[PDB]
C-alpha cells in the first residue's frame, strides 16, 4: 500500500555503489584487501572500507541516511590517503568515487530528503511530528518494558475484571497513549503526563496503594518522567515551536 522508505534508500545508495564501481582502474577498492597482494596493509589501516562492504552495510540497513553512507566511503579515500599518499594515482581514483557520489546525492537531495525524515522523524521540519515520536519511543522502549507491566499494555478487559469499569470512570493505558500519540493529541508533555499519571492514579483508586498493580504503574510513571527528562532539552524546543505554529 505505502512505500517502505528504508527499503527505498538502500536501492538508491546501492545505484550510486553500482556507478562508482563502472568508474575506470576502481577495483582495488571493489574488495576487501586481500593482505597477501597489498602488504601490511591491516597493519597501518585501523578502520578498512570497501564497496562491496559498504554494500553489505547499506543491507545491513546500518545508513539510515546519505551521511552515514558518504562517511564511510569518504573512509576509503581517507585510506588510501594514509597507504599509498595524498597525491596517490590510487587516491584520486577513490575521490573519482566520492565525487560521482556527491553528484548522484545532488541530484536526488530532496527525495532523500524526505526518505531521510521518514525513517527518522527527529529530522522531520514538522515539530507535531517530531514530538509525537519521540513519545512514542519513550512508551514502547521505557514504558512497555517495564517488568511486570503487560496488563497495563492493553484496556481492562471486563470480562477477567467485572467490576472494573463500575469504579474507573475514565480508563487509561499504554495503547490507549500511543493511538492518542499516532493522532497527535499531545501538544505538550503535561497533556501526555496527565494520560500517563492516570493510569497511576486508576491503579491507585481501584486497587490501593500497597498493590502489585500500583508498584508497577508507580514503576511506568517513573521511567517515563526519567525518560522526558533526559530529553528535557529537544523536547522543550520542540514544545515551543509547536506553539509558535
Amino acid at each position: 500500500r505505502r512505500t517502505d522508505p528504508m527499503v527505498t534508500l538502500s536501492s538508491i545508495l546501492e545505484s550510486i555503489i553500482n556507478d562508482m564501481r563502472d568508474l575506470p582502474n576502481t577495483y582495488p577498492f571493489h574488495t576487501p584487501v586481500n593482505a597477501k597482494v597489498v602488504k601490511d596493509y591491516y597493519k597501518i589501516i585501523t578502520r578498512p572500507m570497501d564497496l562491496q562492504t559498504l554494500r553489505e552495510n547499506v543491507r545491513k540497513r546500518l545508513y539510515p541516511s546519505r551521511e552515514e553512507f558518504r562517511e564511510h566511503l569518504e573512509l576509503i579515500v581517507k585510506n588510501s590517503a594514509t597507504y599509498n599518499g595524498p597525491k596517490h594515482s590510487l587516491t584520486q581514483i577513490s575521490q573519482s568515487m566520492l565525487d560521482l557520489c556527491d553528484e548522484k546525492l545532488k541530484e536526488k537531495e530532496d527525495k532523500l530528503a524526505r526518505l531521510e525524515k521518514a525513517i527518522n522523524p527527529l529530522l522531520d521540519d514538522d515539530d507535531q511530528v517530531a514530538f509525537s515520536f519521540i513519545l512514542d519511543n519513550i512508551v514502547t522502549q521505557k514504558m512497555m518494558a517495564v517488568p511486570d507491566s503487560w496488563p497495563f499494555h492493553h484496556p481492562v478487559n471486563k470480562k477477567f475484571v467485572p467490576d472494573y469499569y463500575k469504579v474507573i470512570v475514565n480508563p487509561m493505558d499504554l495503547e490507549t497513549i500511543r493511538k492518542n500519540i499516532s493522532k497527535h493529541k499531545y501538544q505538550s508533555r503535561e497533556s501526555f503526563l496527565d494520560d500517563v499519571n492516570l493510569i497511576l492514579a486508576n491503579s491507585v483508586k481501584y486497587n490501593g496503594p500497597e498493590s502489585q498493580y500500583t508498584k508497577t504503574a508507580q514503576e511506568i510513571v517513573n521511567v517515563c518522567y526519567q525518560t522526558l527528562t533526559e530529553y528535557d532539552e529537544h523536547l522543550t524546543q520542540l514544545e515551543k515551536d509547536i506553539c509558535t505554529a
